[PDB]
């Protein structure tokens, strides 16, 4: 069912995350981590202290889909185990901010065709698929977007709830 998911999303904040490729989303799904550029790192750290849940909704560039969504479990930190991200041309690992721990809520994909009825007030009511990395998605739009994803029966939200 969807009741524990709705509980996790209650009064959450939501951010669109772009990945240049599928490899980085695969690494994020396996290791429970993400890293963004410093401008977005500052926004996410502020949000993490501001709200009961901060949800990252992932989309690989040019894929026409979202690849899942996850909840921040920490502010960003430096000096942890190395992660062999595959970054875009002209970007080095030193340009990244720190590493956020994340707990995946759904590792299933959602094609953009299924979200065409949702618009984001914080991006001029453009379709929610449209946005730069780090674009905040307003609560109602973000909640409805997450509820569109296929249920991920491999995930037990009981432990995620205990972190809130
Ligand atoms: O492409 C990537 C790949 C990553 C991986 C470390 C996780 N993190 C990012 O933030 N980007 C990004 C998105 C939009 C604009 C500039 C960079």
């Amino acid at each position: 069912g969807t009741s524990k998911l709705k509980y996790v999303l209650q009064d959450a904040r939501f951010f669109l995350i772009k990945s240049n490729n599928h490899e980085n989303v695969s690494l994020a799904k396996a290791k429970g981590v993400w890293s963004t550029l410093p401008v977005n790192e500052k926004k996410l750290n502020l949000a993490f202290r501001s709200a009961r849940s901060v949800i990252l909704i992932f989309s690989v560039r040019e894929s026409g889909k979202f690849q899942g969504f996850a909840r921040l479990s920490s502010e960003s930190h430096h000096g942890g185990s190395p992660i062999h991200w595959v970054l875009p041309a002209g970007m080095s690992a030193k340009m990244l901010g720190g590493v956020f721990k994340i707990d995946w809520i759904c590792r299933r994909e959602l094609p953009f065709t299924k979200s065409a009825h949702l618009t984001n007030p914080w991006n001029e009511h453009k379709p929610v698929k449209i946005g730069r990395d780090g674009q905040e998605i307003e609560l109602e739009c973000g909640t409805q977007l997450c509820l569109l994803f296929p249920p991920d029966e491999s995930i037990d939200l009981y432990q995620v709830i205990h972190k809130m």
